[PDB]
């Protein structure tokens, strides 16, 4: 079976302080068992990850934690910019790249994705990458299509072994700010056909090892629904991330 | 009369173990009597900033630090930045807007520095609000305008008084892998301007109180005849910040 992953995406939110505060949260509310079942990661700002890392290192805590970007290179004049190794060497299990709101502000094109997640593994991180259509191209119907294509270019260059290395996201774009709702079907099918795909950029076996979450907005009413489809294998959540509470109900929904 | 000030911009070098040894270098490479006379300043990755900042505070140190960027918003849903609320609570002093590196690898306009500079000072930071020509402007003789214009355009918005907290850096973006040298009479030029120009965006006596950085090759050789200049105030520093005992050294030059 694949074991689930619920990652906290916290996005531009919370001090360091704060961070030690949620992740104290978490850990208190989520029964140890749990663990077994399922993979729980937070995700907080660049600024943070020291405090993260010496709690969770420190304390021994089972949650995994990971950033919401990197750069594609290791070092260097790049002022600004955060390697993948000082991710490494905090101990990240993980990291965002290609997160709609990067490709959006920051012009990030699926070519950087893919260099962002090369670099990632280089690094020993996880990759979660992000891919999602938007409204015009959900109303035209070609949203499998659309995804597919948008996962090779995310993937390019990278083999089938760094392949079996990434998780994918799959973040329903179309329905943020739109109005639209997102059903646990509409993520299914999506799932469904990046799984096909990863099957031919790898193989069968390599694509049926990779997690693939949902990205879309994710709560304590609509999270069974959606981590109980077959090719949805957990989720990228956002706002629910910065309530500890409701995170770890999150995560105790995905294990069981 | 105003107090130098050699801020060593580490760029996207040094993971957080590496991060505590340059501070510490530094801590212990630098006579103490320095500090009446020179301001000194490092400004590693975000990743690295808990790290200096626990060091600074436990140990006592007379050097301030900062970040390499910032987002113009406070909070949200801006995945992967990184706001200056959060750099305040880390206790920097500084942050870094503009750099040419930003402005080159990541699209970012005058417009956007201001906007920057501005959330900066609303968190209590003191921007380096950097400008500087490239080549082909260099080699049209129309630098000064085109820095005065750039300077223009990177303070927008702000008020005299607020013109007053910040710190400006002239980066010869022409000498900067191009071949071409910069002198200490190239970074007069742009840097008198430079003042020239705050006097009437602000007011005279604000604009004597400002510091006006140069930011182009600094090192041991060149320090001296640089922060010599009437108009230049110090460094902002590249390569030679990460090694502390240079670093110092080149702080005790700007000190007398």
């Amino acid at each position: 079976s694949r074991k689930p992953l619920i990652a906290g995406n916290w996005k531009m939110n919370l001090n360091h302080y704060e961070a030690i505060a949620l992740v104290q949260k978490i850990a208190f509310s989520l029964p140890d068992k749990y663990y077994d079942r399922v993979d729980v990661a937070v995700i907080p700002p660049f600024t943070d990850l020291r405090s993260v890392q010496t709690l969770v290192d420190g304390d021994k805590l089972r949650l995994t934690y990971g950033a919401q970007d990197l750069s594609p290179h290791d070092s260097g004049a790049y002022t600004g910019d955060v390697s993948g190794a000082f991710l490494a060497k905090l101990g990240c299990s993980y990291v965002v790249v290609g997160h709609s709101e990067r490709r959006t502000y920051h012009n990030e094109d699926d070519a950087l994705v893919a260099a962002k997640a090369a670099t990632a593994l280089k690094h020993g991180l996880t990759p979660i990458v992000c891919i999602g259509e938007h409204l015009d191209v959900r109303e035209a119907g070609n949203h499998v299509a659309h995804n597919i294509e948008q996962l090779r270019g995310s993937l390019a260059g990278l083999l089938a072994e760094q392949i079996g290395s990434v998780v994918i996201a799959y973040e329903p774009v179309w329905a943020i700010g739109t109005g639209r709702v997102a059903s646990a079907a509409d993520a299914q099918e999506v799932c469904a056909a990046i799984r096909k795909e990863l099957a031919s950029l790898a193989s069968p076996r390599i694509a049926d090892t990779v997690r693939v979450l949902y990205g879309g907005s994710v709560n304590a009413k609509n999270v069974g629904d959606i981590v109980a489809q077959d090719d949805v294998d957990g989720g990228l959540v956002g706002g629910a991330s910065l309530d500890g509470e409701h995170f770890a109900t999150l995560a105790a929904i995905a294990a069981g």
